[PDB]
DNA sequence: GTTGGATGGTAG
DNA sequence: CTAACGCTACCATCCAACC
């Protein structure tokens, strides 16, 4: 069983610098900007030459201008990536009809039927890689191993413009000496409490008992971090099926004022509902985040559709809700729509 | 119990 | 106005419900 993973470098940056060659060489960072005030928002991605001075996904663009201010500032186009994405995930298709598309950038092919070993597996690589070079000049990076989560820290440690197999022998050699938050799935707060508990490899996880594993990290993780450790791990390469839509805003200024706070959480039902497409959710939720940048929802679940004029109505009455049961000033807000028929 | 909803935390 | 864009997926927990 073969898994080969798909994952595009620096992508929105990358898919500027394909629409606009000049930019290339050069830093370019793409950013979303707020409407707040000069250059209020944040950077969304950064090419590298841009990260190799600190400048990534997260920083407020007022910093990166301090760091890099000759750079290339440029605003998210989210439509102009998610086509070039759709049509680099078509191409894919063509090499495997089993995919993952994981997200707007990297996707998991099941080769298992198409290659013998390794050896062709990687070969299909450098021929997805080059496929993909020349038709949509886009550079990813690809990695290969027996499961998703090995196809993936592949790909973490071959990237930008990679290409690395992991074969069974490493998959072992790995489970005793990978950093164990190098692991899918296992973030800074998981970390924190892994070493707490003393265990900084795959393989430790076999070694503590699993009841006070659960107690410390919950019971999904540690299934999840025991199977990689047994080598059982073997979730499917299933097809991406979207459970959840929603969009949620960060308004101009700070607001209790329901008449300052509609237009924002309809244009957000306008366009949740216009990505919906067909779908219909028997749940919605509003979404606020406060003054400073804790997050508060409510929500509610009908035993049917919510026609979109429903979804006006009740997520008024769920923004008051949050008014009344919440004193901060509301920085952002937003909906999201979910459980579809 | 196992289930489902509301809300929230963690991750990518 | 004075820093923090925005997307989806999954799991944990508290807390009725339906036996
Ligand atoms: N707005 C926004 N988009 C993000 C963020 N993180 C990732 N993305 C989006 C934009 C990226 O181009 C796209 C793929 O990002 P990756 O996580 O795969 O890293 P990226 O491809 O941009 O550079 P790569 O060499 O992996 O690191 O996903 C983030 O914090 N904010
Ligand atoms: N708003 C936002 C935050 C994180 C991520 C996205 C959007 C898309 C994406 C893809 C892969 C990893 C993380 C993110
Ligand atoms: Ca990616
Ligand atoms: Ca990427
Ligand atoms: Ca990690």
């Amino acid at each position: 069983g073969i898994v080969l993973f798909v994952d595009f470098d620096y992508f929105y940056a990358q898919v500027e610098e394909v629409l606009n060659p000049s930019l290339k060489g050069k830093p370019v960072v793409v950013c979303v900007f707020s409407g707040r005030f000069e250059d209020s928002g944040a950077v969304a991605t950064a090419n590298y030459e841009a990260r190799k001075f600190g400048v990534k996904a997260g920083i407020p663009i007022v910093e990166a201008k301090k760091i890099l201010p000759n750079a290339v500032y440029l605003p998210m186009r989210k439509e102009v990536y998610q086509q070039v994405s759709s049509r680099i995930m078509n191409l894919l298709r063509e090499y495997s009809e089993k995919i993952e598309i994981a997200s707007i950038d990297e996707a998991y092919l099941d080769i298992s039927d198409k290659v013998r070993d390794y050896r062709e597996a990687y070969n299909l690589g450098l021929e997805i890689k080059n496929k993909i070079l020349e038709k949509e000049k886009i550079t990813v990076t690809v990695g290969i191993s027996k499961n998703k989560v090995f196809a993936k820290i592949a790909a973490d440690m071959a990237k930008p413009n990679g290409i690395k197999v992991i074969d069974d022998e490493e998959v072992k050699r790995l489970i005793r000496e990978l950093d164990i938050a190098d692991v899918p799935g296992i973030g800074n707060i998981t970390a924190e409490k892994l070493k707490k508990l003393g265990i900084n490899k795959l393989v430790d996880t076999l070694s503590i008992e699993f009841d006070k594993l659960k107690g410390m990290i919950g019971e999904a993780k540690a299934k999840y971090l025991i199977s990689l450790a047994r080598d059982e791990y073997n979730e499917p390469i299933r097809t991406r099926v979207r459970k959840s839509i929603g969009r949620i805003v960060t308004m101009k200024r700070n607001s209790r004022n329901l008449e300052e706070i509609k237009p924002y959480l309809f244009r957000a039902i306008e366009e949740s509902y216009y990505k919906l497409d067909k779908r219909i959710p028997k749940a919605i939720h509003v979404v606020a985040v406060t003054e400073d940048l804790d997050i508060v929802s409510r929500g509610r679940t009908f035993p049917h559709g919510i026609s979109k004029e429903t979804a006006y109505s009740e997520s008024v009455k769920l923004l008051q809700k949050i008014l009344e049961e919440d004193e901060r000033k509301i920085r952002r807000i937003g909906v999201r729509f979910s459980k579809f028929i």
